[PDB]
């Protein structure tokens, strides 16, 4: 299973194109790639390198409460999001009247509430746009045949006010044979460190909904866009490609949860987890 | 050759699919996740085991483009494959009683011009509403190549339940380098037996057209599917296909420098050595 992620940064290596980006700093860039990794009595937590689960799990947490507030995050000990919601970073986007933490209308805005109408992070938001992820999970309980479940956080209209883009653009689901599957189109992956980290949280957003909705984890199929190395990385991930991947840990859910509000971090163990150290 | 990768995508699902339902009841062969990359450097991807309705694929991109959602402005060119949608007894049957014959709500046409203004029919005016996403990537890939941010989205949540349709085609994204232009596009859904040869000749279209414009050559496309299928019923004529051997791709033909997408005309193209297997 790891090897398919092994195997894209080793193609990246050896047929990327060099490309410029945003930070100047320069890649090496494929675009377009698929990985498939099954979900079905193991988790895809990567074992080459450290992942930050604690981040996966309540960021995605954060994400299903809705909240675009950096600080309710920051206060779990994961500050991923901290320095989008920094006062320079926003005034350096013209958002001078926003408050310190207010990403705008990023995942859980886009997830709970797409098309209202946002104006800032402690907003009541109630009933207003369409709660995607429920749908999702009432579609796959009533119509698990319906090719149209998909959750879309890419939100034209929306992207101005965000702090940045977002990266996952959207995901689809998908039943047969009571296995519940789940696509990611990624625009944009760093495989040195955002991507293993992708890959936990909608594999674990797969097993959540697929425990809801009583069903088993099927696959969870990875799909690239610019899928790039950072070139002052490249050494790094050289010495990973040499490790030798030890199997996936297992995910374990400690008691019967009804909605997909009601998780929370005690919820889940990860058993197994023996990462080659960095 | 290009071709062997559908052909290769065919076969593995009706050797490995999984025998799922869908709404029409009729009963498919199912694979969840593939991907294929159709070079477009010097041909063009329209697909030679069997024929594809490259007149449909040429006007429905320039209905797209122009904004139309009214299917009557397509059938008046000879393309009929949205008229069953905009028909008056399916149009009643969504609950739009009080929409005009043709009417077929915001799809793709309104998503990718005016995306977030408020639809109200096919004939009202909504110059400067909503989102131009097809001229900001046009514009974005001219400014800064380098972005990894151009993206095409039809996939409305807000609007899906004024549409006819939900779109098979939710985004597209473009992809700059040395100097090629690429995309990709996220096919939610995909009849391997009559839509996706359509599909691939669309997009690659799109992409023959917007490099044209912003001075770049095709690079890619690349096809990203989420529910990949056969109709049961069309296995037999499939197989028989498969045993097919592909024709060198076709080539396309700009015909004229053009200077903005709204400005391409049909007789701007020309499909030049498009020999498909006949059926
Ligand atoms: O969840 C995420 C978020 C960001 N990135 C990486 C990819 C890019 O290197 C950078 C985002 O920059 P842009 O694609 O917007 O230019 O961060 C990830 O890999 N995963
Ligand atoms: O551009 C298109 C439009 C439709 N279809 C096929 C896919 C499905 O077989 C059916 C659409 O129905 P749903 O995916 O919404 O269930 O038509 C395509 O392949 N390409
Ligand atoms: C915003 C924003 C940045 C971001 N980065 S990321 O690439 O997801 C990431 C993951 C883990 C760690 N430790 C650091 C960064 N995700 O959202
Ligand atoms: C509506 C509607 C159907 C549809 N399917 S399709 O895949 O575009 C298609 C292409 C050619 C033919 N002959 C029939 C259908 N796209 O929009």
């Amino acid at each position: 299973g790891e090897l398919q992620y092994l195997r894209q940064v080793e193609h990246i290596l050896r047929c990327g194109f060099k490309k410029e980006d945003r930070t100047g700093t320069g890649t090496l860039s494929v675009f377009g790639m698929q990985a498939r990794y099954s979900l079905r009595d193991e988790f895809p937590l990567l074992t080459t390198k450290r992942v930050f689960w604690k981040g996966v799990l309540e960021e995605l947490l954060w994400f299903i409460k809705g909240s675009t507030n950096a600080k309710e995050l920051s206060s779990k000990g994961v500050r991923i999001w901290d320095a989008n919601g920094s006062r320079d970073f926003l005034d350096s986007l013209g958002f001078s009247a926003r408050q310190e933490g207010d990403l705008g209308p990023v995942y859980g805005f886009q997830w709970r509430h797409f098309g209202a109408e946002y104006k800032d992070m402690d907003s009541d938001y109630s009933g207003q746009g369409v709660d995607q992820l429920q749908k999702v999970i009432d579609t796959i309980k009533t119509n698990p045949d319906d090719r149209r479940i998909i959750m879309c956080a890419w939100n034209p209209k929306d992207l101005p006010l965000m702090a940045l883009p977002p990266c996952h653009a959207l995901c689809q689901f998908y039943v047969v044979n009571g296995e519940l599957s789940c696509q990611l189109y990624q625009r944009s992956g760093d495989m040195g460190l955002g991507v293993p980290f992708n890959i936990a949280s909608y594999a674990l957003l797969t097993y959540m909904i697929a425990h809801i909705t009583g069903l088993q984890p099927g696959d969870f199929v990875h799909t690239l866009g610019d899928a790039h190395i950072y070139l002052n990385h490249i050494e790094p991930l050289k010495i990973q490609l040499q490790r030798e991947p030890r199997p996936f840990p297992k995910l374990k859910i400690l008691r019967k949860v009804e909605t997909i509000d009601d998780f929370k971090v005690e919820d889940f163990q990860i058993e197994g987890y023996n990462p080659h150290p960095t």
